[PDB]
């Protein structure tokens, strides 16, 4: 069951896949099991839906794990993904978020990289898409967004781990996002979730002009990371992608916030490079737990 779910250890492919489905028979009446798409290798790719009930009402999204070596991320949704049914009817907080909202939580959003990186490569970063005349393979997933994509903050060569691929959507693993969040039609919040370096980024990444809503973007995320902050003592800092931590072109929020999803954040996980990718399993309970309350913190204020 998902009670005897070991959160503390980082899992395979199918491991985070069967523990969808546990979750889902141990909670009909809450969570669901979306296929949004199929990944280049053909393996499923699958969101978490969280509700309520109501008729298409205004929802919140969450990626996880679109670069494969962010073990912590995908390690991470597993455990929101049970928090979730913990917490509803128990959290006045929590309760009134899933009350008026649905969650779309997208826990391995590149399965192709996961896997890649069990069998072969452990810091894989991009998805596996053959690339024509070339004898690399992968596009970063985090630079095919349409939003100033192909724009400096990424790379044209295919062997780079930052091309963002030959045209924005070009990789399905982003494309079934998109395709998902634009036939919904009603998102109010959208949130990814990386590694490493401490950080809660807001856009852009691809300009340095700031958004209309910095003013309280800003205040939304210096809120969430102090209520980060308040259980371990973990320091984040935040800003703008491009003050904070890099330029960066064609990325998820980026994208999102210029859907009009105001409350467009990334959260850039433990720890700040002493581990980096590599961060022992001891350290993903504890890394969840303090990401959950800045993620609280957002949907509180998409509130
Ligand atoms: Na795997
Ligand atoms: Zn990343």
């Amino acid at each position: 069951s998902t009670n005897t779910f070991n959160y503390a250890t980082y899992h395979t492919l199918d491991e985070i896949y069967d523990f969808m489905d546990l979750l889902v028979a141990e909670h009909p009446q809450l969570v669901s099991k979306l296929q949004i798409g199929r990944s280049y290798e053909g393996r499923p790719i699958y969101v978490l839906k969280f509700s309520t009930g109501g008729s298409n009402r205004p929802a919140i999204w969450i990626d996880l794990g679109i670069h494969s070596r962010e073990w912590i991320t995908q390690a991470t949704g597993v455990w929101f993904a049970k928090k979730f049914t913990e917490d509803y009817g128990q959290d006045p907080s929590f309760t009134a978020i899933l009350d008026s909202m649905d969650i779309f939580l997208e826990i391995v959003t590149n399965p192709d990289g996961f896997a890649f990186t069990h069998s072969q490569n452990r810091l894989w970063r991009k998805t596996r898409s053959v690339t024509s005349s070339s004898l690399c393979v992968g596009v970063d997933a985090n630079r095919n967004w349409d939003a100033g994509f192909g724009k400096a903050g990424a790379s044209s060569s295919p062997c780079s781990e930052t091309y963002h691929g030959k045209y924005a959507n070009s990789e399905v693993e982003v494309k079934s996002i998109v395709d998902f969040v634009k036939d919904h039609g009603n998102f109010k919040a959208f949130l990814s979730i990386h590694s490493y370096s401490q950080l809660l980024l807001y856009p852009y990444g691809y300009t340095t002009q700031s958004i209309p809503d910095k003013t309280e973007l800003n205040q939304v995320a210096k809120s969430a990371v102090e209520a980060l902050k308040s259980l371990y003592g973990t320091s984040y800092k935040y800003g703008s992608i491009i003050t904070t931590i890099y330029q960066a072109s064609g990325g998820s929020i980026d994208w999102s916030y210029n859907q009009g999803i105001k409350y467009s954040f990334t959260f850039e996980l433990r720890d700040t490079g002493r581990y980096g990718f590599l961060l022992p399993a001891s350290q993903i309970i504890p890394t969840a737990q303090e990401t959950w309350l800045g993620v609280l913190t957002i949907m509180e204020h998409t509130l």
